[PDB]
């Protein structure tokens, strides 16, 4: 996945 630490709105 891509980062969901930083982005959250990425997952």
């Amino acid at each position: 996945s891509c980062s969901c630490k930083r982005n959250f709105l990425c997952c």
